């Protein structure tokens, strides 16, 4: 997995930008943007792209509580095959692009300022993730 | 030439996302971010890759005056080679990544109220212009 400290936080338009391939035998994997280290803690994004169930579930999470759960238009994702995603925070929330379409657009539910780690993991094969 | 209208402006945290070819003949191709009106060669942005001299330039345009250049280091452009480029419209200024790198930060000079009028030209092969 990736997990890379946003010491100074993420200011209006950091862009995410996650290239990599899905295995063959994928269950699920997640982009997760949180608060720190410490298991079960705050996250203002989880991004849930799901092949076992044929989902796209984005969430936020406080005080280990999920939040209320949106799911995106299809999924965008297919087992052995590369994807490139872009996830766009800006002060409306994150705006997530899949290939070469905005795929879904997350409005925020906690400040942006609580953002100081970002996480990809689960079934996934990297090739790059940058922060811009 | 690509050249497409921002009906309501350049958004803060647009990303214009440009993938293409630089021919293997090429002297130089720009990006410009331009005003609306017919009469208008006014640039908040002028991004002008130059494979004839070995730079590449920004610049700003008002009322038919070029500003200071500012010149990123070195050119990751080559003859014959295919590239990608993000501008990233934030809150500083203009963010240029080519490749997997962050490029060269273009402080902002005009208003992005001003910017309706992406224009990708010169000597280049576009495979996609995309305004996210
Ligand atoms: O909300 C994200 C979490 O979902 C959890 O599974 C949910 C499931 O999606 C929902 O339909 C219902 O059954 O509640 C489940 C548990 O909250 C996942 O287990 C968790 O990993 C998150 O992805
Ligand atoms: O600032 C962008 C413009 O550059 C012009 O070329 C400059 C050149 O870069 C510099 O050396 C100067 O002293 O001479 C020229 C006049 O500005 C281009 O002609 C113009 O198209 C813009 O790209």
């Amino acid at each position: 997995p990736h997990k890379s400290s946003l010491p100074e936080g993420i200011r209006p338009c950091t862009v995410l930008r996650i290239r990599g391939l899905v295995p063959p035998n994928a269950s699920r994997f997640h982009v997760n943007l949180l608060c720190g280290e410490e298991q079960g803690s705050d996250a203002a994004l989880h991004f849930n792209p799901r092949l076992d169930t044929s989902e796209v579930v984005f969430n936020s999470k406080e005080q280990g509580s999920w939040g209320r759960e949106e799911r995106g238009p299809g999924v965008p994702f297919q087992r052995g095959q590369p994807f490139e995603v872009l996830i766009i925070a800006s002060d409306d929330g994150f705006k997530a692009v899949v290939g070469d379409a905005q795929y879904h657009h997350f409005r925020h539910r906690l400040p942006l300022a609580r953002v100081r780690l970002v996480e990809v993991g689960g079934d996934v094969q990297l090739d790059s993730v940058r922060i811009f």
